[PDB]
């Protein structure tokens, strides 16, 4: 199923629900223990974890430094350890099975921090930072290396993308998308990385674009149907999903989908509320 955890609907929601795209179903799942928008979700073993982000409430608003993580055999969540930082609109990628959590903000703070997660013994510890401060930043993981993709620096959106090597700890530029994106969706799709969505200070977009390694370029490819920023991304069975986003007016509920050897995008589903912010991932069904 597609999980999508958080969001943004005038405060921070809860909500964790998982769409099976073949029964066409939402399923109602725990709620976050605390409400946290511009968060990421990720999944290492078979597990779902929610990544920073930030509590908009009516009360007061906080950004989040909070790892926790949700386990699908029993429906519930745990806490787990926080990072260094709080890090609102971050953005993470899992290579070697540890969490990389990339850029984001804290109050006035534009990060370009970055730190690992080892499930394995529940501790952070921070890597070498990025070239360039990078807020609502998209991240994905291609052979091994992990990829920071546009962004907000606190005075200027981003095309530019840089690459992190793991075993050298160090940030590369590489070449910079054609489009200026922040709060864009990012992901891995068969063997490039897609740019789909984001805002570049004037306008919500729907365009997508594609790097390919061996040619090191970006290519535009299908648009969406819907210009979103902050929208959600995943990949389902070799076909990519963008769930909600904003669009300058309005929360969208709409799902879109990916079909790349026919290159087209369509609707697939309506989420249950409108919503930007969320942070989705993939994982085996909840035990009914």
């Amino acid at each position: 199923l597609i999980y999508t955890a958080g969001g943004y609907f005038r405060q921070s929601l809860s909500y964790l629900e998982a769409y099976n795209p073949s029964d066409g179903t939402w399923l109602r799942l725990a709620d976050l223990q605390v409400p946290r928008s511009g968060l990421a979700g990720c999944v290492v073993g078979g597990l779902l974890y929610a990544v920073g982000g930030r509590n908009n409430s009516p009360d007061g608003n906080t950004d989040s430094s909070a790892l926790d993580c949700y386990n699908p055999m029993t429906n519930q969540w745990s806490p787990c350890a926080p990072m260094s930082v709080p890090r609102n609109r971050i953005g993470v990628g899992v290579i070697d099975g540890h969490i990389y959590a990339v850029g984001g903000s804290h109050g006035c703070i534009h990060h370009n921090s970055v730190e690992r997660y080892e499930p394995e013994r529940d501790e952070w510890h921070l890597v070498a930072p990025m070239l360039t401060r990078r807020i609502g930043v998209g991240v994905a993981v291609l052979n091994r290396l992990l990829y920071a993709v546009g962004g907000f620096d606190g005075t200027n959106r981003l095309n530019s993308a840089e690459c992190y090597y793991p075993e050298r700890n160090e940030w590369r530029m590489i070449t910079a998308m054609n489009t200026i994106r922040s709060g864009a969706g990012v992901c891995v799709l068969h063997n490039c990385i897609y740019a789909a969505g984001g805002y570049d200070g004037q306008d919500q977009l729907n365009s997508v674009e594609r790097y390919d390694v061996a040619t090191a370029t970006w290519t535009f490819v299908a648009p969406m149907k819907h210009r979103r920023s902050a929208l959600g991304i995943t990949v389902h069975q070799g076909r990519i999903y963008v769930l909600g986003g904003y669009d300058g007016h309005t929360f969208l509920d709409s799902v879109e989908c990916y079909d790349p050897d026919t290159d087209t995008w369509s609707e697939v589903t309506r989420m249950t509320s409108g919503r930007s912010g969320v942070g989705v991932a993939v994982t085996m069904e909840p035990s009914r």
